[PDB]
């Protein structure tokens, strides 16, 4: 996670796509290695956004050159069916799936924990969803995400498995801390984007 490090923004706050695109597939691998099938459908949706967006860049890489970029070229593009539409609506869903993995891991290295149960990611995963994800869900995605965290390992198992290596605990929480100095960055720079561009959307599924 200290291996795969987020460029920081440049002076003009615009990401380069190509970039990005490299820096957060290393992401869903991470999906493998919390221990339960439950997890494969989280990664497939965020792989398939970083895959979908991708293949819009490859189009026309100059084009596409930043995310704003994208953006812009796709309202042109598309008339009034944007932002509902392309790369666009890929990574309005990406961004959502990176600023959950933020908020998840911001709190663990925040020392949030549910005092009753102590070795529990359950708290923090559910300040993440709350926080990310829960207003674009309708009840059902929300009952199956409720089942689904009971899938989430232990606290101390799940930072072990993120030193995949010959690390203290400590240690490991002060690497996810480095990681997450340009990542929230990035993530609070695609966000303010979507606000600008008018491009944020609110539907449920
Ligand atoms: C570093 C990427 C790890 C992703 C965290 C996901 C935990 C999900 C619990 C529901
Ligand atoms: C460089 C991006 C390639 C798409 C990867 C799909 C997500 C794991």
């Amino acid at each position: 996670l200290a291996e795969h490090l987020l460029k920081p923004l440049p002076a003009d706050k615009q990401i380069e796509t190509g970039p990005f695109l490299e820096a957060v597939s290393h992401l869903p691998p991470f999906f493998d290695c919390l221990g339960s099938p439950v997890f494969t459908p989280i990664k497939a949706d965020i792989s398939g956004n970083i895959t979908k967006i991708k293949a819009v860049y490859d189009t026309n890489p100059a084009k596409f050159r930043t995310l704003q970029n994208i953006l812009e070229v796709e309202k042109e593009m598309y008339g009034a069916e944007w932002p509902k539409v392309g790369a666009t609506l890929a990574l309005m869903w990406l961004k959502r799936g990176l600023r959950f993995i933020q908020v998840f891991l911001q709190s663990i290295c925040d020392g949030e924990r549910d005092e009753n149960h102590p070795n529990l990611i359950r708290v923090n995963a559910t300040k993440a969803y709350e926080m990310a994800l829960k207003k674009y869900h309708g009840w059902i995605v929300q009952k199956i995400f409720q089942a689904a965290l009971y899938a989430a390992p232990y606290k101390s198992d799940f930072l072990k498995a993120l030193s995949k290596q010959n690390v203290t605990e400590e240690e490991c929480l002060e690497k996810i801390r480095l990681f997450l100095v340009n990542y929230t960055a990035t993530i609070d720079v695609i966000y303010e984007m979507y606000t600008q561009m008018n491009a944020e959307l609110n539907y449920k599924v």
